[PDB]
This record gives structure tokens, C-alpha cells and sequence, in this order.
């Protein structure tokens, strides 16, 4: 997250870190047994880490739980990142508490201008490299589809939306992928892609979760 702030320990209790020996992607807890992330974060051997703030220090509220299965969206395209969403099942149910909490799925899509909360442990530098060890947060609005499409001609589908600032300075970044975009208490987006980070006229692009609520609900009920 570039241009954001330190969230505060466990203030974003649905935020999970995906670990395979190291943090590599964000995710969102959506009930005690399931995580939503981005399909481009797929790999085998995932451990989901819940209740994290400093991902390099055991601070006493963590739950580390291995994935028992991952399900990449049936139409994910790795070239275009269309349908960039995946589900991960926990080998055992998480213990839900004030620091380990699920986030609600949308009932409808959000509209342009809505303010969202984006968070993660990704790079905080627009040029060069600095990874934070504590969770970072950013408030940013959903941009109009025309502004989105204009910045990225031919690359935006109906399953994507842009959020951020066209002026630059504030954006998600490498290492934030898979994490949440929450607007009005609902998971509306997944950190998916962008051009650099926090660059002018290149906002972040997010998976539009509201288009997948039926697939999510049906898939978790059948797995
Ligand atoms: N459909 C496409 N045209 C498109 C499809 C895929 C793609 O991937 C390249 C390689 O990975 C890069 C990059 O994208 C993912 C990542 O950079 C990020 C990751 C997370 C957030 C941000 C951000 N600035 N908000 C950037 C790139 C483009
Ligand atoms: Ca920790």
C-alpha cells in the first residue's frame, strides 16, 4: 500500500495473510472455514494466517491454519486477469473473535464515488522497495468505469473496477494482491492489478466481487 497509513493492530480483522514460508498475498475471511483471494495468488501449500498485525512477530492473536483446498474461478484468465478470484478452504475452522472476523459478501454492486478501505502488507514505495511488517490501510473511492477504461483501453472487463486517485500517490501495490476492498461493510473488491503503483493516470484495478456472490455461495456449499 502506497500513500496509506498504519491500520492499527487487528483493526481489519477479516484481513488474512497467505504464507508459503513467507507472506505472498492478502485474502479476506468470509466465514470460519473459507477465504476469498485472487486467482493470480494461487499456489499449492498455502498456510492462512489470521489475526496478524506484524507478520514478522508473534504478537499473540494469530491463528495459522493450512489450506485443505483451493478453487480458482472456472473462467480465470491469467493473461488478462479476468475473473481474478479464488476460494481457499481451511483445514480446520477458525476461532472467530474480535480480532479474527469474517467480512460480509455484497448484496449488490457498489456505485462510483463510494469510499472503500483497501489494506495489505505490500510495497509502500511508488519507486523502489519497502515492505512494511505491520498492516497498512488506504481509503480510496471507486472510480467511474469510463475513467477506468480510459486509463486502460481494451483491458477492463465487466468483472473489474478501478479505485484510487488519478493524480497518483495512493494505491495498492505488489504484495497487496488478493486482499480486500471493503465499501460500506461489504467485500466489493479484490486487489488484482495495476501499472506500477501510485502512478499518475494508472489507478488500481480490482476484481468486482459482486458479480461472483452466487458462484461463491454455491461453491462453498458444495465443498
Ligand atoms: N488485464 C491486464 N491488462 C493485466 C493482467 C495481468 C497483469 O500482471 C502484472 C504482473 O504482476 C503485476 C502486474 O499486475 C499485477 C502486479 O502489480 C500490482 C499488483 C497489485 C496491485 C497493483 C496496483 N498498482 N494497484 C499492481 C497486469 C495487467
Ligand atoms: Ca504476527
Amino acid at each position: 500500500i502506497v500513500g496509506g497509513y498504519t491500520c492499527g493492530a487487528n483493526t481489519v480483522p477479516y484481513q488474512v495473510s497467505l504464507n508459503s514460508g513467507y507472506h505472498f498475498c492478502g485474502g479476506s475471511l468470509i466465514n470460519s472455514q473459507w477465504v476469498v483471494s485472487a486467482a493470480h495468488c494461487y499456489k499449492s501449500g498455502i498456510q492462512v494466517r489470521l489475526g496478524e498485525d506484524n507478520i514478522n512477530v508473534v504478537e499473540g492473536n494469530e491463528q495459522f491454519i493450512s489450506a485443505s483446498k483451493s478453487i480458482v474461478h472456472p473462467s480465470y484468465n491469467s493473461e488478462t486477469y479476468n475473473n481474478d478470484i479464488m476460494l481457499i478452504k481451511l483445514k480446520s475452522a477458525a476461532s472467530l473473535n474480535s480480532r479474527v472476523a469474517s467480512i460480509s459478501l455484497p448484496t449488490s454492486c457498489a456505485s462510483a464515488g463510494t469510499q472503500c478501505l483497501i489494506s495489505g502488507w505490500g510495497n509502500t514505495k511508488s519507486s523502489g522497495t519497502s515492505y512494511p511488517d505491520v498492516l497498512k490501510c488506504l481509503k480510496a473511492p471507486i472510480l467511474s468505469d469510463s475513467s477506468c477504461k480510459s486509463a486502460y483501453p481494451g483491458q477492463i472487463t465487466s468483472n473489474m473496477f478501478c479505485a484510487g486517485y488519478l493524480e497518483g500517490g495512493k494505491d495498492s501495490c505488489q504484495g497487496d494482491s488478493g486482499g480486500p476492498v471493503v465499501c460500506s461493510g461489504k467485500l466489493q473488491g479484490i486487489v488484482s492489478w495495476g501499472s506500477g503503483c501510485a502512478q499518475k493516470n494508472k489507478p488500481g484495478v480490482y476484481t468486482k466481487v459482486c458479480n461472483y456472490v452466487s458462484w461463491i455461495k454455491q461453491t462453498i456449499a458444495s465443498n
